[PDB]
């Protein structure tokens, strides 16, 4: 007998116990919450354009985004923290972009997106998870949609032999592509084991159809399992192809005339399975059945035998398939032997014992279902604290539901999502908080307070703005001290320091049509004294936090006097922290 | 007073938070302080497609080219000095705009760029007999014309103007040229008078210059006199704008018919009408005081019956360091933020008024420490004669240690204070992104929202007229219209299927996709994303939405529904097929 009775109120002056990193869904950002208060502490722009910080407007951010800076949107579902020996190391957060086919990396010491990649020769990055062991060497990412190769407009048929999608591995540290694996069917969600050898992904479109009925035709789709050791061996030996103008090694993981690839095995699983979740004891890949009212449990310790050809049937790695309820979508773990699964249709979270499900599969009469909790309403992902690590602590559970209906004040035709906090510390789940959120977070991830270490002020050598420091070097500029205007034909480069309540350059004059770059170094050393920079009626806006250098480029297309001001309230004389751009007529 | 809203309980008040330089409006429930909705206004919203869709860009006009805004001052329309819940208005200081939000659909439905001005900062609404005018301050002095010949702020044609917008039409009504500049503004409870603070009476551009005078002033506007001069045709126009412009400057020491200038120390900031209608209260900022202007003495001031503009001042209580803003409990007490001392001071207005007559009396009742450096503050219904004295939000600019570390950029701290009793009680610390400046609360029963769209809503009526030219009936048609190098796709949607699931175009075609969500069930919203084309929008039940993009890439391109709407949501998808340009003319 142990009861669920954790404190939920975080009063003035008290601090949260966990960080929560919420995906922003089709709003495109990442949100940092405090747990258990469920208050949003910070927003990290990633695929959105952020008016406040200038992400998407500044030269530093557009350099990280590359050519994809032309997009103003993203759709990000699956945030994950890098690991060392199967435990969070607090270094990086990665997330997908389903809308423009990207993966982004966030540095958790500065809480900024510091790298972004457009995955080549695919459409729509959905599923994303990280290698756990020995550490996060690879980010694994699913491309969801089957497309022609090449996609040059000659062939549109998804049944053609060169229409397919690929599993993607990105080098976590360099954020360059490592390899791609062609698969049969498509790819939904993915997870990795606790050794580094295996990863797995659900497939819902084994039919390679484009219509709803066609995509639901097969009694079973599959989870495809990847022998990452085998893939690495083939890349190391150089036997791969490349596609288009991308140098990424491409390996063929499709079945050929019934014959298995070295790189993959296809484990039949009902039906349009969705979630793909590694148990924290590392025993199971658990696929949520969605259209089937089940989960399927793949025994990871049978996968070597499967790939060695020792097993008569790929279904032999299935060791449990418990019946849970209508519309299972995702599963998480308390570290105590229980799994917790969302039932989208029944609108519940079901708590069940994994080892008892395995014994039921053998035909033992044993009830593995422990409890069903109503949630509100239609849950998608759920996440228990540290569930993606061998330190899963069984304390907090968030169920992220898609219809809030009557749970909050009405706010028009568009409704918030309902992310509900559930106490799982004891024998019974207890619903303790309804958290409304914008734009459909899909998944979230929690970390202990002590697993995240952040900078209080920027380092002057930070790679985030090192290209800008390089530009300054070519102009002979010492960013820490200089207040100067460089003139270069019709280009103008303003460099200034800033120190509340004054910009270091408070007026400058240019010619109508000049392309103006303004670089600002915040030389305040007091924590929290951020500055801003807005040029009135020019669409220019950006953050400069303590010891940061930030820069932005715009064309002075309007003759006359044009004011600029500090947007970050920074001092009693904030309103007076202004300057003038004077534009001489053409 | 209930502080906590548990699962299944609803908040008692709506809160409408400004987003500051993040550019949106945020809808909170009070007292839980949870964010229920985001309403994009000057920001580009990836989730709903605000700034990408044709409906939103139509409302933004040419200013749709800007991806940023800086909004500070949200206010709710009134009838006879009470909220009527029809509209919310807000400023854009970055690109000189005013936006209107329709509170039944919680969307921005109108936007205006204020002509011949730079930086719309202060904004407030006429109270009586209703909100006929939106009053808005242009903060920065500029030359007229601003054509690059003259830059001097001391030129006789360099000035700023006070701005009145017709609330219902969202067209300019008039502009009043003023001496000095403009900061914040409020209106009386008769409709005759508005008032604004000025901090740059010096017409300087440097910090020392702007602080030189011991007093600036609050300028008072006789709206009756302005309206009468407009009716009589007694006005000019500036540049290409037909807005009536009136001259409220002093000339050679003689007052305008339209304005009186009340000397007030010192770089004063907040300008707040007491809920009993007695006072304009200006916060002294650099002077440790507030100055109370007796509204019932203004008739005598404009009739030349007073010896000295100071004679309308009837109190100037000393409150503490850095008074910024004042609000009201409706019980005769005022509450003022002290930015420097980092407190809210509660004081009794009538006792301050007799202390100004020399009657020694302690008008200060309590000082509450806030965390840290408060800017605006807001008591529930403070802007109406229904000011109820229950809740107070102080919106602070430095959160320092009050929340978990999240890197060099910190959240703001908006603190909920119980003022229902004699003693202010700090109950909740609410972290927020991007610097909310002001917020406004409304009782739950003052806001009436629509659960699904009306098919004749003006928000998308232009789109309906477009469809009519094509013979479309949006409620039923699934058609692809071709028109040269334009393609107009019209479809219905109903979970989990798009009404048009594939279409074919030529490379280079300009494609418009119009979607009408014909689901009738509340909260069943759909989305639309074209992979790798930067296209994303919301379509909520009974809404029509449209978006335009170029099919610049040959081949098959998937589109999908971004709003989780159904168990088969992963499968609500379609295909755009783009025929290569080398197979088509040119
Ligand atoms: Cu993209 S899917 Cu269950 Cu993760 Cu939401
Ligand atoms: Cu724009 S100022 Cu006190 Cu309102 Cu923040
Ligand atoms: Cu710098 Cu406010
Ligand atoms: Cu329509 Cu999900
Ligand atoms: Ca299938
Ligand atoms: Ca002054
Ligand atoms: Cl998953
Ligand atoms: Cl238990
Ligand atoms: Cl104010
Ligand atoms: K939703
Ligand atoms: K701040
Ligand atoms: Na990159
Ligand atoms: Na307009």
């Amino acid at each position: 007998v142990k009861e669920s009775k954790q404190k939920i109120h975080v009063g003035p002056g008290e601090l949260d116990d966990y960080y929560g990193f919420w995906s922003g869904g089709h709003q495109g950002e990442v949100r940092v919450l405090g747990v258990p208060s469920m208050r949003e502490l910070m927003r990290i722009p990633v695929f959105n354009v952020d008016s406040a910080t200038g992400w998407g407007l500044t030269n530093e951010s557009r350099h990280i985004m590359g050519d994809s800076a032309k997009f103003l949107n993203g759709d990000c579902h699956h945030p994950h923290i890098s690991m060392t020996d199967g435990k969070y190391d607090g270094k990086y957060l990665f997330i997908n972009d389903k809308a423009n086919s990207r993966v982004a990396r966030i540095r958790l010491d500065i809480m900024k997106c510091d790298k972004m990649i457009t995955v080549p020769n695919v459409q729509a990055i959905h599923g994303l998870r990280l290698q756990k062991v020995p550490h996060t060497k690879y980010v694994f990412a699913n491309a969801e949609f089957i497309i022609p190769h090449p996609n040059d407009g000659k062939v549109f048929d998804l049944q053609d032999e060169n229409s397919y999608t690929m599993y993607n591995a990105i080098d976590a540290e360099t954020m360059e592509m490592a390899f791609q694996v062609i698969v049969d069917g498509n790819l939904d969600n993915t997870d990795a084991d606790y050794t580094g050898r295996f990863a797995a992904a659900t497939c819902y479109n084994s039919e390679k159809a484009f219509d709803l009925g066609g995509m639901m035709r097969n009694e079973r789709d599959w989870v495809v399992v990847f022998d990452i050791h085998a893939v690495e061996a083939a890349v190391k030996a150089g036997d791969f192809i490349t596609l288009g103008d991308s140098k990424t090694p491409v390996l063929d993981g499709r079945k050929k005339d019934g014959k298995d690839s070295k790189f993959t095995r296809y484990v039949p699983v009902p039906k349009n399975p969705h979630g793909c979740n590694t148990s924290s004891d590392g025993k199971y890949f658990i696929a949520a059945g969605k259209l089937s009212p089940t989960c399927s449990m793949i025994a990871i310790d049978k996968l070597p035998d499967l790939f060695a050809g020792k097993l008569a049937d790929p279904r032999d790695v299935i060791v449990g398939e418990p019946e849970l309820g209508l519309g299972p979508l995702h599963t998480t773990f308390d570290g105590r032997g229980n799994a917790y699964t969302t039932l989208f249709i029944d609108s519940q979270v079901v708590k069940w014992n994994m080892e008892e499900a395995v014994r039921a599969y053998k035909g033992e009469k044993v009830n593995y279902i422990k409890q069903k909790l109503d949630v509100h309403y239609q849950p998608g992902h759920l996440h228990a604290s540290l569930c993606e690590t061998n330190e899963a602590d069984g304390k907090w559970l968030v169920a992220l539901s898609k219809f809030s209906k009557d749970r909050f004040l009405p706010v028009g035709p568009l409704h918030p999502e309902n992310d509900q906090l559930i106490d799982i510390s004891g024998d019974e789940m207890k619903l303790v908080h309804d958290g409304p959120t914008f734009a459909e977070p899909h998944d979230c991830i929690m970390a202990r307070r002590d697993q995240i270490k952040t900078k209080k002020i920027w380092d002057r050598n930070d790679p985030f703005f090192a290209p800008t420091v390089e530009m300054a070097k070519k102009d002979g500029i010492n960013l820490d001290t200089d207040n100067k205007v460089i003139r270069d034909g019709n280009k103008v480069r303003v460099y200034m320091t800033s120190m509340a309540p004054a910009f270091g350059v408070q007026e400058f004059t240019v010619k109508q049509g000049d392309e103006v770059t303004v670089t600002i170094t915040n030389i305040d050393q007091i924590e929290d004294v951020s500055h801003g920079f807005v040029v009135v009626n020019h669409g220019v806006s950006m953050e400069i936090s303590p010891q940061q250098t930030s820069s932005i480029t715009f064309v002075a297309d309007k003759p006359g006097l044009h004011w600029y001001y500090c947007s970050w309230f920074c001092h009693a004389l904030h309103m007076e922290m202004v300057g003038r751009m004077m534009v001489e007529p053409a």
